[PDB]
């Protein structure tokens, strides 16, 4: 079962903007040894997934899977794309290379009008990897798709037999809570996606978390998870607050994927390089401010 | 004194002709105390259709609640927010005159304040009309559309609003709420969470109480959750939260707002809340029957 | 027939924040003589209408109606409020003082769920002034009510016999166009509310316009209106662009009701005074920048 | 060589299996020219389900449009926008190779550009893959969510993107559109308006043409409106706009997206557009029959 922390991996790049495949081995080793992170989620927003071409996405997924062998428990490939054909190609490829699962965002240019139409899209991608675990990536802020996750999940196995869970990037814990509450007999992964309030989702039954911060705050987040598991909710909150102090600070400065790349470079010592347009590399001012904040909170 | 635990956002009972039914407020207070274990109320909020009422109506109904709450409720908090500063000041002064326990103010949302500091200045001028009354900020961005974060508003707030004593936070952003709690440890603030259907998630983030409409008729069940949390029976607290979520999600799917709350309260309490005022529309017979059947099936109401 | 430019009037205030009734006569004279504006719309957003108490709204409506006698063609009082009772009081009062009409915004605290419910609210206000022309103030950006104006108008006379038109503050000209096209027999005023693109609504059948800029750009706007009426569309567009150059400039700086108040004071020489909280008086940086731009465009 | 007047945003015909039906593109080109008076097309835009197609499909269908458009259409403009810069560069270079008349690029909207200047840097890199081809910006904030105003983007654009030749503006903000026109008088840019249902409102603000889905099947009627406007018969122009609005508003109330456009084109032209690709769903029989009755009632059939 896909459980605990799942790092949404950054796509390291060379200064010329090509993917830097050569540091992915180091990155896997670092997640496992320094962050206590055993699972990754490849080519999501943090990995600039949809800024990469289909061939780039295949090539980098190959690197994560092969470098993750006998080191990471699970490598999940985000295979979402605006083109169903391209998503199908990526899903089939993920099965071919022996990824542990695939995830799919709802297409978000021409949006699905209904639940049923979205499910039909998802089913056709899942069917391209018909024995691979399939996870829905719920992220309404990005997609504009208003369909509630608990409703999407209702009877989903009848349509998508490889359905195995949800990455829920949304703060509606009625919806998340009812995903958990209404699907007790399915052994689904209920993975929460809003790092800055993970504790609030743990109390409602999250079985793990997928997020960008686990790349460089995995140790402290694991301490929070362990405190929660020990029923020390006061202690777990104190640990959550440490994390919140950092995230709240950088969000006020201007905090997106570019800034995450810069922070990972700073904390890990592994060069993530610049982001790809339409992202812009983080400023020196941001990186200095973030470094100082990390140090003051004992994250660095 | 500190405002804590459950605070029921009270309904404004009305006659079939749309006038306030003052006559049932005493009964309502007694019912909250005896049947729901609710010791605090929040008057003329969204649940109370506060801003649908005239200033004269708001004064009259606040008087009735304060009077009927005497020696029965711990705290009666009057929402005195209005689009007009002048009217809000009038209501704040009146709340002090009648001996309400505190006042709350929503951000004005006809012409929205451009910045935190401008909003603070509006809030300050209202608070200063009741200079011996605890003041609470009512944060509800889904309604107001005011994109000012509560933790930013709270930062150094006592320097501008010396009566500031806390926050009603009706929003699901628990980074904002969490940092309200985390950054304001010395000030003795009430951190009251406003989204009933995920209260347990806010309790784990340091909420000191809750303000909401469901406590009118689910206060007893919610108090069981609070007590489970206090005892560190977190598994039991979650079970209770889920039972509440099963009801709320059911009614949200059907269409669930203030009108429906009025109908549900009438059903559960037997006290006639009456119709809502336009632009709300009375809840349907189908809705009320469905809610009843759900409540019975969850053992929130008797067969 | 309510037609041509209608100034959405500012509420002059004393430095201590009370209404400065003493300058309203001067303001009316200025509108008629210097701006060529013969109609006003009182206590809209520009008038900080809903920042005023019911009593203040009565008082200032009285001053506008009295000072407008034999000078303005029409004085329209915005009587919208969140409280139906307050709206009804203000409507009755507008009828008592002999205002030429009333206008009503949809209440926007608890929004009407449906068209029928909104019309029922409007009907109950209109019925308090049962022989006074009634105008709907459509402004979905403020109210969040998303029902199309053409749908709201369909059959409206059956429930609101005093209905005589609308102020349309929205850029959807399919909706505005169809308001005009579908209501040809009823002699309605189709008043456009987005000053910065007035010409675009004139060509679609607008019978007039209600806005803040006509307080201080009425002369130029009337030249545009006259060019449009005479079919000189090249000249109409050039005059529209003059106005747009100013508005585009100030919107980039931050442009709302407070800034309108400051601009009116600068242009007219009549002291509008400070705005009421939650508005804040315009900055010196704003007024210096705006003054320079008005001069560069021959508006000052 | 100036892109002006109507530009039909072309549909991607598909067979029932969802594969591209290349075989009817010649027929479609002839229909546009003969029956609709449309001389320009905009390929693989929203109406074309462009971002639902793979890069290989977009190349193939662009080839077919360019080939079948030779000596028939005045201009074939290829939308080469993509979320991936590398993919957009490939499509831009390909459009130049096949002899397309121009390219257009939407702002990427997966991870949105923080500023005008960062968006320009993306657009510049795509334009630079087709460095002799006219470049058009495709502005459609309702779909992308990118809150960067067109007039700000256009301001001094030629210094960064020397092939910049105009704008497809699919937005109702005519302060933005008006200032695009007003502030760029020296440039000979195409100011193509993208909201068909209110085109007349943009014509009065200085639009030099229009790009849209309705010109596939209402092009003849829209050309009558354009002619009335150019001939200073503005009352006639409004009458024509209102007739078009009666149809569009009728379908807007029912649910009017790309699926419905495919079905209406099939109905009007007799050329089979086929179903749309997921995540779109084919229009209903009810809808098609309703649209047919409405078109007949307005003498559009």
């Amino acid at each position: 079962k896909l459980q605990g922390l799942v790092a949404a991996t950054i796509t390291p790049m060379t200064e010329n903007g090509e993917i830097n495949f050569s540091v992915i081995g180091q990155y896997v080793d670092y997640l496992v040894k320094e962050q206590g992170v055993k699972n990754i989620f490849v080519n999501g927003t943090t990995g600039e997934g949809l800024s990469l071409s289909v061939s780039e996405r295949r090539q980098v997924a190959e690197e994560w899977v092969t470098k993750g062998k006998d080191k990471l428990d699970q490598v999940i490939i985000h295979v979402g794309a605006l083109s169903l054909k391209e998503s199908q190609e990526l899903a089939q490829h993920a099965a071919e290379i022996g990824a542990d699962g695939i995830a799919v965002i709802a297409p978000f240019f021409l949006k699905p009008w209904t639940k049923d139409i979205l499910i039909n899209f998802l089913k056709e991608v899942a069917a391209a990897a018909p024995a691979l675990p399939f996870y829905y990536y719920h992220i309404p802020a990005l997609t504009g798709v208003k369909i509630r996750a608990e409703e999407l999940l209702d009877g989903i196995l009848d349509k998508i037999p490889t359905f195995q869970g949800l990455k829920f990037s949304d703060t509606d814990l009625l919806d998340f809570g009812q995903c958990v509450d209404q699907n007790r007999q399915q052994q689904f992964a209920f993975l929460f996606g809003v790092d800055e309030q993970l504790l609030s989702a743990l109390v409602m039954g999250a079985t793990g978390a997928v997020g960008s911060t686990y790349n460089y705050l995995g140790k402290k987040t694991n301490q929070m998870l362990e405190a929660f598991e020990q029923k020390d909710f006061s202690l777990a909150l104190n640990y959550q607050f440490c994390i919140q102090r950092f995230i709240n600070f950088v969000v006020k400065l201007g905090f997106g994927v570019s800034q995450t790349k810069a922070i990972m470079t700073l904390v890990s010592g592994i060069p993530m390089g610049p982001p790809r347009l339409p992202l812009q590399k983080a400023s020196r001012e941001f990186t200095d401010s973030a470094e100082a904040k990390l140090k003051s909170l004992d994250f660095l």
